[PDB]
């Protein structure tokens, strides 16, 4: 049988993870380390990159990576090593809306699943992946959907990769941008990433969150702007003036469907803005912090925003 | 024929009578520019003089249309649905496509809403928003999608209505009490209170709330992770501003389903309120109208429960 | 506590009940009786009847009724006592998506949400209702979404009623179609249904599906239509013919959601047929029998269709 | 600019170079009535002589646009996506609104079809179809909605990309073999063998059935309930039908979700075939074409899973 290393950075969703599914031993030998625990409302870049060095350094002595993440930022993680992670070997992650103690739990179930996802030999080269409720999903498009359904993550722009049904899966999709092995990020020698904060935009919404940032030194802020990633009057104002100091910001929105898109609302080239496409605002902060260490450029950030 | 008014607050979403002349089969139609800006600049006056103009006209004609821009669309909606106090319709329209593109939506939504405000049947459901052949109610409206004729929908319950040929099918109406039945009146307000919106994602800096309380905000509502969860340094920053006086409601940036009561964190014992299926920017609606009124969080709550 | 009768159809969706799921007990006092085991795909007319006879004659013993049910049918069951149903008491119909002894089976939290909802006072008044994945559904609009996930029973069209978090229900939402005691049909003098069948349109349809029917003397055929209601060069002009001889002919649409409207596609005034309006075709057919019970004029089924 | 041909099959869309002029700005378009009815009427002799005609002009245009009822859209969208043989892009477009209706969609549609089909990278991805600013492949579209202007969807697995301002998004690519991968070659066919579809619900008779395998069809599909299941009688029958010679796929009329193998029905003892995503019409589709090329069960389901 394939061996499968099990990451887990929270408490167990089940219930070793081996004895409260024992079903597990009959797809993969399985293995378990706990790199961290905390709850994912309390994830950092601390945690991001101890996982990606270490998936990285270990890559050769297993098959594949099975990492056990709270669900509230589920999302962010799944992303970061979608960019970081160097294996060939599938990287899935998986998690619990359900305390693993209340009736119908929903743990047990995706583990499993999760591990006979990273056991497929088909699952290789397509990025990392977030399995839940019988689906495989891609950690590009991957989000969070709904605050208490155990079928709350979709792939809602560009839908699922695959669904599994008795232990097979039907592979249909793969994701279109490069990742993993194939993006220019490589954080293996780094022990901080750049700061990058987001500000909300709503109705007569104050500018004093932006200039907090821009006051603190941030390298970047990300946007959650309304509509199509438009802003309000202040916040723009700020921004504006941050871009041509140095600070670098993109565009995304609180919409939380669709493309945020270039050039269409504000006029991105004029104040230097990146758009960022259908990239939500958690996840255009980490491809921007991961841009940040390659280039201080928005012609050039934006360029990652339509690669990445 | 019914007489409609239509309120101005942007650009026209169409070309208004003589560029949808089929407006005049239904009703007889009047219009006025209360205020004219893109409505990602939508604000507390432009939102009171809304509703003050409402409440004031009410009686010299039968129903409202609002045309007003998509972007913060479901933000007024819901003032305007707490706020008003006239028995008649109030709808809100608006176009996802500039009016001279090809396949341009505003007309057919400018006609619907016409409809809308025009029929018997809209009254007492509360402010409506129609689009794409869909009758709407504020509360539980969204943004959906960012370029999309049919990014509106009512995402946890559901719509109200389908518009087939100026026929509305009904079968639904809101519960939550709205317009004449709830306690806020701002007839006589000149300013709401200040209520920002901060957001929660990994590593997440305390700063942007930091500054909010320092500015001695009223209230700060926060977009949490999950079912309104919130990262450490966010949290021990709400936590002490709420004992100092600050109002905070736990809201989530996760778009559907409830913030729910004293689950993930215990509200009662730091003094938060969760706001329930309103999202963040609905529940900074809530609580600023709240505040006008109370600072006890315990009250706040059971406002959250009712509205 | 309150008084609940737990009235089963098939196997059972948990593991008496009461054993299996034993904090059914701090909720209600429960009592189950088998009225029939068959799977649902088996479901039918006899069945019906005597599940809404019992309903209707057991009302006044107990204070809710729970009625386990698979899901291949449900939908249809459910709008049927829907209409049928003149208990004032909350009925409340359950299944699983996942068989009982499954790893995070389903049933389990399924049943206990059923158990909640059924003995809450509010759910009294809100026609016949269905709790799955944690929400609750109206008879009427809620359908099978997808074949195999927990999460498929919808509201499609209006949405559902409430959700439940913790055993307390938060409703924002009541049918205003009528329903159990508003309603004109009485099955309880009744020992067969008219007969109604159904038969679908695409692409180079063959007429001898209805031709069956209407040289078996069908007293009404549903027809999932194309589109908005349309139908096929064939079969429009065999169910044409039918009409006017007598047979109640209904435009539905194979179009899992919105309205068949009204004289929109087809003139329905001149061949004498009946627009379904939201009702797909399993639910159109649950009407349509039971109008027939009722009246033989077009005319007047098409009111009963806009007001049920 | 690159040639464009527009292939039209029932009435238009818009109003086509005259009514659309912008279209003159992306490509030199010309176009030909092939056949003129509604999409309701859809039928074998029209597919064919479709997919012939694509396959004969193939090398004197860049691309072809398809004009279509949304009726049948994604039942020959589907057909063209297995019997293709050109490498050009294959797009088919259409309209939920009267050319005449304000607000019509069958402008920017077209547009944007055209669009589509001029774009280098929308080669090799299979028949697409274009509504609503979306590109969807022909094996997963479906229509979802009676009357939404945004009915088209890929249900099970999403669409390829998303159309801005003329430039296409795609980051998604069929994975099932399409067009000049599949062994379907129609060319020099005349009629394709008979497949016919029955309906499952409650206390469903059993006579649609038999009326099909009396009148010899080669196939039945039947829309099933729930993962693919059959009522009591409808599977009596269809199970006879089986070993006699009629090939029979379990489908399903919950539209979303496969049908899988020997899950709820044990296909390999009775002989059937399970359509995995198919649903009914599209189902109907390949199984008539595998038909041409076998009648055994066990190979058409190795056809169910690989196209």
């Amino acid at each position: 049988l394939p061996n499968i290393t099990i990451l887990a950075t929270g408490g167990t969703i089940a219930g070793n993870l081996v004895n409260a599914v024992p079903q597990l031993k009959d797809i993969a030998n399985v293995k378990g380390e706990q790199v961290v625990n905390i709850g994912s409302q309390d994830m950092n870049d601390n945690v991001w990159l101890t996982l990606a060095k270490k998936i990285n350094t270990d890559c050769d002595k297993t098959d594949g990576f099975v990492i056990t993440h709270g669900t509230e930022t589920m999302e962010e993680t799944a992303y970061f090593l979608d960019l970081t992670v160097k294996c060939d070997k599938p990287v899935v992650m998986v998690g619990a809306m359900r305390p693993s103690t209340s009736m119908s739990a929903d743990g047990p179930f995706n583990l499993y699943n999760a591990v006979v996802t990273a056991a497929d030999k088909a699952s290789a080269n397509r990025g990392v992946l977030v399995v839940m409720n019988d689906t495989v999903l891609d950690g590009r498009d991957v989000t969070k959907t709904n605050t208490t359904d155990v079928a709350t993550f979709k792939s809602v722009n560009y839908g699922p990769l695959g669904y599994i049904h008795n232990g097979k899966i039907d592979y249909q999709r793969t994701p279109a941008r490069k990742h993993t092995s194939d993006t220019p990020f490589d954080v293996s020698k780094l022990n901080e990433l750049p700061k990058v904060g987001i500000v909300y935009n709503y109705a007569n919404a104050s500018d004093l969150p932006a200039k907090a940032l821009v006051d603190a030194g941030y390298d970047g802020i990300v946007s959650a702007g309304v509509g199509n990633g438009n802003l309000y009057k202040s916040v723009f104002d700020t921004l504006a003036t941050a871009a041509k100091t140095g600070t670098a910001v993109v565009r995304s929105s609180r919409v939380p469907t669709g493309a945020t898109t270039q050039d269409a609302e504000v006029d991105d080239a004029k104040y230097g803005f990146v758009a960022s496409g259908t990239l939500n605002p958690q996840k255009a902060r980490v491809l921007l912090q991961l841009a940040l260490t390659q280039t201080k450029d928005p012609q050039q950030i934006q360029q990652i925003f339509n690669q990445y």
